[PDB]
């Protein structure tokens, strides 16, 4: 039933860098999904008891949202790119295997999830 902590944003031992991939994925790849129409959902940790989802944090052990992905773009949280493109993923994969085929969240997902793999097929090469 309750919620958990939410996933860091912060950890000043991590070592971290802000590289040419990771800023594209702030100004375009977040910044093009944020603004999409069917973003909100995904714009914050699942509110598991708001929503009335007391199973949500029993099925899903790695929760990822944007709220928190923009929160470790701009703190430069991550080493490299695909930390950051690991989180989306996780995102994405935590809505298919809670929810059912079909369901409205689940086509929010993939039309997110579509404008996500348009934009990291033009993910720049490093530096
Ligand atoms: O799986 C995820 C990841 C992000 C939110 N989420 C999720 C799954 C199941 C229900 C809810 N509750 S909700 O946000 O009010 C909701 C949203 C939409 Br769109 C359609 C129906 C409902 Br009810 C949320």
């Amino acid at each position: 039933s309750m919620n958990p902590p939410p996933p860091e944003t912060s950890n000043p031992n991590k070592p971290k860098r802000q590289t040419n991939q990771l800023q594209y994925l702030l100004r375009v790849v977040l910044k093009t999904l944020w603004k999409h129409q069917f973003a909100w959902p995904f714009q914050q940790p699942v509110d598991a008891v708001k929503l009335n989802l007391p199973d949500y944090y029993k099925i899903i052990k790695t929760p990822m949202d944007m709220g928190t992905i923009k929160k470790r773009l701009e703190n430069n949280y991550y080493w490299n790119a695909q930390e950051c493109i690991q989180d989306f993923n996780t995102m994405f994969t935590n809505c298919y295997i809670y929810n059912k085929p079909g369901d409205d969240i689940v086509l929010m997902a993939e039309a997110l999830e579509k404008l996500f793999l348009q934009k990291i097929n033009e993910l720049p090469t490093e530096e």
